[PDB]
């Protein structure tokens, strides 16, 4: 089965650029726990962004170009990244936004970090009707994160 995983921000005109809003460990941590030992799919661009493979979970980055990079899986469509995963209980893909669109139609599962922040302006929109929340926990921002927070796991309804 396919799971997507992402952090959500509220959209708002007058709120922030989305360049960095927050600064959450713990949405990291949630992160860490629900990939480890999981396949993890991903854009090029994203995986430009993290830098360096995840560590403990088969890495495989979409690109309709040859790979750039011995350390990860490269693919260059979404059935080949699904192969590429061979027989496990859950492919999780972790972005961006245009990765998330096309597994959507695909995905039973959502991972996601509602975060109190509004933003102006990567996480397709989904039919609240389609999904059923099975988890939910809210915190309060801390010392370390810098806003509230909500983890959610939606399954397909
Ligand atoms: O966030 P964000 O949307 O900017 O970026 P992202 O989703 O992290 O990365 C998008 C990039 O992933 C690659 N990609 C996505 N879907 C693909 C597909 N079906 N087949 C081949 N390559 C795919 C393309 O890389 P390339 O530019 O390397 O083709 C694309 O430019
Ligand atoms: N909930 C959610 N949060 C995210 O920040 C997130 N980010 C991505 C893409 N970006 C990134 C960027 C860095 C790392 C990263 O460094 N992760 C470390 C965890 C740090 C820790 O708790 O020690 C890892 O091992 O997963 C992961 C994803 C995709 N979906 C998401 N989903």
């Amino acid at each position: 089965m396919i799971s997507l995983i992402a952090a959500l921000a509220v959209d708002r005109v007058g709120g922030m650029e989305n360049a960095m809003p927050w600064n959450l460990p713990a949405d990291l941590a949630w992160f860490k726990r629900n990939t480890l030992n999981k396949p993890v799919i991903m854009g090029r661009h994203t995986w430009e962004s993290i830098g360096r493979p995840l560590p403990g979970r088969k890495n495989i980055i979409l690109s309709s170009q040859p790979g750039t990079d011995d350390r990860v899986t490269w693919v260059k469509s979404v059935d080949e990244a699904i192969a590429a995963c061979g027989d496990v209980p859950e492919i999780m893909v972790i972005g961006g936004g245009r990765v998330y669109e096309q597994f959507l139609p695909k995905a039973q599962k959502l991972y996601l970090t509602h975060i109190d922040a509004e933003v102006e302006g990567h996480f397709p929109d989904y039919e609240p009707d389609d999904w059923e929340s099975v988890f939910s926990e809210f915190h309060d921002a801390d010392a370390q994160n810098s806003h509230s927070y909500c983890f959610e796991i939606l399954e397909r309804r």
